[PDB]
């Protein structure tokens, strides 16, 4: 039915004589040039549709300044969520995201993936191991043998990992800056269309009523941005959280599942190697077992720093760890 760009559509109007009305119908907004959308609430709608006496006028303003900064600000912490601690509930409303009706509901049933609108592709392929079986084949045992069979094997991790963190990049993080780029958008609309909606009041004083108080748009407006901020350091926060979540949860497990299977398939070989080639060391070689069996049963530690200098991404990836 509606894709996320028109909601983002249905949240525009055109500059006109008219007085706009804010709707939470989705429908009714994008068939009507002076009906525009929102995700606020219907207490929200009401306090602006609603004409004002000239009286009430600067106390209207008050209240709808502090109404939106609830709205926008608004913060659920539930904790049912792995590696996700804030939410923003009205960013499913606001385009489309999780009714593609609860969000929040969304999240904790299905995680982060519920906000790309394109899932990227998470199988990772069975890692042989018949390079290495054939790089010490019918090579004379050495410590340096062993050494490299298992550099090689560091050198894999290293490579799925890298792999994994790309794909994340490339096609994830992309996908979930676009919601951040148009939260920001979506934002930015209803602080037009509410300024609209008030200057289309002020402007329907009679001039000696008009005259008493100056509406000062400049200060409105600025009070507006600054609100905005405030939500988009939330949103912020609440994507970062997401997206390292996903990647964590969703992606790098997989890529550990087949390394592990790769350390095992390589240490059977490795000992089998060892074994049958004994007699070069007059058949003590209890050392070099113990050093293929202690290197392989760890797994190599996963390090997003490598990969990444984002101050956000970095300390919510500290936060994964503990």
């Amino acid at each position: 039915k509606y894709t996320m760009f028109h909601y983002l559509r249905a949240q525009e109007f055109e500059h006109g004589k008219s007085r706009i009305a804010l709707t939470n119908s989705v429908n009714e907004a994008l068939l009507n040039p002076s009906r525009v959308y929102t995700f606020f609430s219907s207490d929200y709608v009401k306090k602006v549709n609603k004409a004002t006496e000239a009286a009430m006028f600067l106390g209207w303003v008050e209240q709808l300044v502090y109404d939106f900064t609830d709205e926008t600000s608004e913060v659920s912490t539930t904790d049912k969520i792995a590696d996700i601690t804030i939410i923003i509930p009205y960013i499913g409303p606001a385009l489309n995201i999780g009714n593609m009706d609860d969000f929040v509901g969304a999240l904790i049933e299905s995680g982060a993936v519920i906000l790309l609108e394109f899932i990227p592709e998470i199988a990772i392929p069975v890692l042989g191991t018949f390079a290495l079986v054939s790089y010490i084949a019918n090579k004379v045992l050495t410590v340096q043998t062993i050494d490299n069979a298992l550099s090689k094997r560091n050198e894999k991790w290293d490579e799925v990992y890298k792999y994994i963190v790309t794909n994340w990049l490339a096609k994830v993080n992309t996908q979930i800056d676009l919601i951040r780029k148009k939260m920001k958008e979506a934002l930015e609309n209803q602080a037009e269309a509410t300024k609209a909606i008030i200057n289309y009041q002020y402007n329907q004083y009679t001039e000696e009523e008009k005259n008493n108080i100056n509406f000062n748009i400049d200060d409105l407006s600025s009070k507006l941005n600054e609100s905005i901020n405030k939500a988009m350091i939330n949103i912020n926060k609440f994507l970062n959280q997401c997206s390292v979540s996903y990647l964590m949860n969703s992606m790098i497990p997989y890529g550990v599942k087949r390394l592990e299977d790769f350390d095992a398939s390589l240490k059977d070989a490795l000992l089998k190697y060892i074994y049958d080639n004994r007699g070069t060391l007059i058949g003590q070689v209890d050392r070099l077992k113990d050093k293929v069996n202690n290197t392989l049963s760890t797994d190599i530690p996963f390090q997003l720093s490598k990969y990444v200098d984002n101050q956000r991404l970095l300390s919510t990836f500290t936060e994964y760890i503990k």
